[PDB]
């Protein structure tokens, strides 16, 4: 996360990291809670990933340095990629990961609802982009989860930054037009959380961009309110 700032214990709940262990251990993406055995992430992620073996899902965690050779972790049962997925900037950049056995729910790891049925046409004014991903492009995983207020853009003007890109309506942009706060290079996968009436909604997957926090190239985040019907045929 560029311009972003430390998070506290339980401040995000659903956020989890996934690590893979091969050829070494270390961070590879965001992900949501989204129900006891599903964390909702991006396609893009498991390039590379040979097989769900090498993959470790840790809940609660505040910073990376938590995680030691006896944390607990959720084992991956399945890796389920949308059967369109080609690349993160043409879309469908979105998985589930069916977890070995449930998350009973506690303070630190709790779900966060889809965006509700009825709330298409809702104007999502408070959203939140979080993560241990660089804080500008040349750097390193964050220790502690980072987090940023970040705008939503209208699809119209997405497009008019990204002419070299499809950008659809199950595309999500974010971004200030002067830059200075997005995510980056390890936020992708995590949630673009937005608050209303209280509760908050998963509204976005961290996809991709253009640099991180350039000035007039948001930020793009997979629709998730366009992939209800999929997740739910997918956990059902
Ligand atoms: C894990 N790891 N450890 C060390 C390095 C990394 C690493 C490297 N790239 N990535 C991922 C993709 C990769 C996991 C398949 C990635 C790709 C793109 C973005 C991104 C950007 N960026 C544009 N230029 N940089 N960022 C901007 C906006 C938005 Cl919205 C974004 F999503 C974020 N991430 O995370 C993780």
């Amino acid at each position: 996360i560029v311009g972003g700032t430390a998070s506290v214990r339980g401040e995000w709940p659903w956020q989890v990291t996934l690590h893979t262990t091969s050829p070494t251990q270390r961070h590879l993406c965001g992900g949501s809670i989204i129900g006891n055995q599903w964390i909702l992430t991006a396609a893009h992620c498991f390039y590379g990933v040979e097989s769900p073996k090498i993959l470790r899902v840790y809940s609660g965690i505040l910073n990376q340095s938590e995680i030691k050779e006896d944390t607990s972790f959720f084992g991956v049962q399945e890796i389920i990629i949308h059967d369109q997925y080609k690349m993160a900037e043409s879309g469908y950049d979105i998985a589930l990961l069916k977890l070995e056995t449930t998350v009973n729910y506690t303070d630190s790891q709790r779900p966060i609802s889809l965006p509700s049925k009825g709330d298409r046409n809702v104007i999502y004014t408070d959203c939140w982009v979080t993560g241990w991903g660089y804080r500008k492009l040349r750097d390193k995983i964050q220790n502690t989860l980072q987090k940023a207020k970040i705008p939503l853009v209208t699809n119209e003007e997405c497009q008019k930054r990204y002419r070299g890109h499809k950008i659809t309506h199950k595309m999500i942009c974010a971004g200030y037009r002067e830059g200075g706060k997005d995510a980056c290079k390890g936020d992708s996968g995590g949630p673009l959380s937005c608050k209303h009436n209280e509760v908050w909604h998963l509204v976005g997957i961290t996809s991709w961009g253009e640099g991180c926090a350039q000035r007039e190239r948001p930020g793009v985040y997979t629709n998730v309110v366009e992939y209800v019907d999929w997740i739910l045929e997918k956990t059902q």
